[PDB]
């Protein structure tokens, strides 16, 4: 996976799995699969569904524990875009980056948030870089819109 899963993300994987597990009787159907993935915030293509059901129903013979589910769905959870996440959750994430609540994310705020996400400290050159790639109005701070673009394609 691109990074470790945070506790709130394991929690929604939990919820999705509880749904998945209750649904499943030998095989999981693509209707049920899609819905359990949406429960953790992910909008799948039909092709993704066909593929994952294949893996559950054919490769894993329908045998899937929490841990398999995390390996399978973790990468999807992590690839959720601004458009799947919705504004309330985007704003909530921003508010955790923006710890002094001023409405912008500073380099120290960024450094601290990256550390929390990646589980290691991030170089000063890296940060002042990230800021350069992300800051669209040159004010050396990141606003909501620039944060949201930071997770948009
Ligand atoms: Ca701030
Ligand atoms: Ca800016």
């Amino acid at each position: 996976m691109d990074r470790s899963l945070r506790p709130e993300e394991i929690e929604e994987l939990r919820e999705a799995f509880r749904e998945f597990d209750k649904d499943k009787d030998g095989y999981i159907n693509c209707r049920d699969l899609g819905n359990c993935m949406r429960t953790m915030g992910y909008m799948p293509t039909e092709m993704e569904l066909i593929e994952l059901s294949q893996q559950i129903n054919m490769n894993l013979g329908g045998h899937v524990d929490f841990d398999d589910f995390v390996e399978l769905m973790g990468p999807k959870l992590l690839a959720e875009t601004a458009d799947m996440i919705g504004v309330k959750e985007l704003r909530d994430a921003f508010r955790e980056f923006d710890t002094n609540g001023d409405g912008e994310i500073s380099t120290s705020e960024l450094r601290e948030a990256m550390r929390a996400l990646l589980g290691h400290q991030v170089g000063h050159r890296d940060i002042e870089e990230i800021i350069r790639d992300v800051d669209l109005n040159g004010d050396g701070r990141v606003d909501f819109e620039e944060f949201v673009r930071m997770m948009s394609r």
